[PDB]
């Protein structure tokens, strides 16, 4: 585990990160997709070997030794409120698991269910705040990517307002 394990928050590419593993925002067909997903494929192809696993789980796949989580969130077009926030909340507890299993000290991981599966919607706080009870529990270093400059400030503060 981290000596002094932390949340961080960097706007850039998660395909450059500097952490021992990645959570991939992944769709259930193990499909090359869009945004973070289509980033990971061209990064890490070799990870989308069997990387299929249905809505609300993770499913790792190595990519020579870098090991990949492939999170499946719900999308929000298809699901009601009720039943995507279940399957978000979960999906957040399955990398959980994984990032544990795996014994790294670092996992650099994206906040799933924000882009193209938000059905529209803002979800920075509700998905965040499933990120953080998940992760919560485990010792590893979380360091959060995101793309938009205002997502970047409010995610940073939310860090910073339970320290
Ligand atoms: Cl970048
Ligand atoms: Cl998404
Ligand atoms: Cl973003």
């Amino acid at each position: 585990g981290a000596m002094a394990p932390s949340y961080r928050v960097k706007r850039m590419d998660i395909a450059k990160n500097d952490e021992e593993c990645v959570v991939n925002a992944a769709n259930p067909r193990g499909l090359p997709g869009d945004g973070v997903c289509k980033a990971v494929y061209k990064k890490w192809p070799e990870s989308f070997k069997n990387s299929a696993t249905p809505v609300g789980t993770a499913k790792t796949v190595m990519c020579g030794t870098y090991p990949v989580i492939h999170a499946v969130g719900p999308n929000f077009s298809n699901y009601t409120e009720s039943e995507g926030d279940r399957e978000l909340a979960a999906a957040y507890r399955e990398v959980a698991k994984e990032v544990t299993r795996l014994g790294v000290n670092s996992v650099a991981i994206p906040l799933l269910s924000t882009g193209v599966y938000s059905g529209g919607k803002d979800r920075l706080t509700q998905s965040l705040n499933h990120l953080f009870t998940a992760m919560d529990s485990t010792d590893a270093d979380v360091v959060i990517y995101c793309r938009d400059k205002e997502w970047e400030k409010k995610i940073s503060e939310a860090i910073q307002m339970r320290t």
